[PDB]
């Protein structure tokens, strides 16, 4: 049974609600992004209307085989009528194809559902500037002040400089980057660009990247592993045993691996600056954990909410424990008293 924080009151609509069977009264199912916890339940046998971005729609058709007649892509930044209700999709600054959804209810209430997002000051100049929001359904993944991490640009700067130094000292070093979902593609694209290489990967991953509308993608990626000195591997293989085993397969072309694991936040964020990050090393293998986040930091979250001034907040993440729920409610009230709404 579908929980309350996935229903949009006063509509036939749900958000990210595909794992509950047929939801009573739902006439349109929205999907914010192609991450498995959110699409859980969709398949080629789904027969209700799905509303989403163009990129999410490419992934539903090619990767999950949802039939074309049930896929309803909408353009971004554009007022659209769905089943008699005005909606807008906005870029969420999460993974490719990820949106926030603005719903203009028949009774005059305006609701924003962030999906998963990384808040940014640029959102203060979208179509959000123009009107008031009564209810905010908020991605609260990192809603606590201990959750700090650098900008995505500082993290990519660290990765490009690290990779370029290593491979210039040793032209026989291979770079490997872990992946387990869409998102964080700038990590491996930026490193391959500095090295003058395409990125090599499995057929299954190539297929996924081909759905993403990335400009000039055919110039950037390949399934010919032999031609490439940046390889992608599943995140599970990014350990000393998995990397040893990979280096065997490369036909004595390489004698060193430098590998990257993009994580979200880890507690080594509470002590170490990005500049000071060091790898784990065993022999000719080194592994860097780099804190490349596609969710808001606590400060970015608080800035966004203090600017939007919603009348009510419904968290969508960390909702399973009383301690989490109480912590999040306390910070919402601080924010409101500090800013005066
Ligand atoms: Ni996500």
């Amino acid at each position: 049974t579908c929980p309350f924080y996935k229903k949009i009151p006063g509509t036939g609509f749900t958000v990210d609600a595909f794992q509950y069977g047929v939801v009573e009264g739902c006439t349109a199912y929205f999907l914010t992004h192609f991450h498995s916890d959110h699409y859980a339940g969709l398949s080629k046998h789904f027969t209700f209307p799905v509303y989403c971005s163009e990129i999410t729609g490419n992934l539903l058709k090619n990767k999950l085989h949802v039939q074309e007649q049930y896929i309803h892509p909408l353009p971004l930044d554009t007022e659209c009528i769905v089943n008699g209700v005005k909606v807008v999709l906005l870029d969420a600054n999460h993974c490719p194809g990820a949106v926030m959804i603005l719903f203009y209810l028949p009774n005059g209430t305006v609701i924003l559902h962030t999906g998963d997002f990384r808040a940014d000051p640029s959102m203060e100049r979208s179509l959000l500037a123009d009107q008031k929001v009564h209810m905010l359904y908020l991605d609260t993944t990192y809603c606590s002040p201990e959750y700090t991490f650098p900008s995505q640009q500082e993290v990519i700067r660290f990765a490009i400089n690290t990779a370029f130094e290593a491979v210039t000292l040793n032209p026989h070093a291979l770079v490997v980057c872990g992946t387990y979902s869409i998102g964080k593609e700038k990590v491996f694209l930026a490193i391959a660009d500095v090295l003058g290489s395409k990125v090599g990967m499995s057929q299954e991953k190539y297929k996924t990247l081909q759905c993403l509308n990335i400009p000039e993608i055919n110039s950037l990626i390949t399934t010919d592993m032999c031609s490439s000195l940046v390889h992608l591997l599943p995140m599970m293989q990014i350990n000393f045993k998995g990397l040893q085993s990979h280096l065997k397969k490369c036909g004595g072309k390489y004698n060193q691996i430098l590998a990257f694991r993009p994580t979200g936040w880890t507690h080594s964020n509470k002590f170490t600056r990005i500049a000071d990050v060091i790898p784990q090393t065993k022999g000719n293998i080194s592994i860097y954990g780099i804190p490349y986040s596609e969710h808001s930091s606590y400060l970015e979250m608080k800035r966004f909410v203090q600017w939007l001034k919603p009348q009510k907040i419904i968290p969508t993440v960390n909702v399973g424990t009383w301690k989490s729920r109480s912590t999040m409610e306390k910070y919402f009230r601080e924010w409101k008293l500090e800013a005066g709404y």
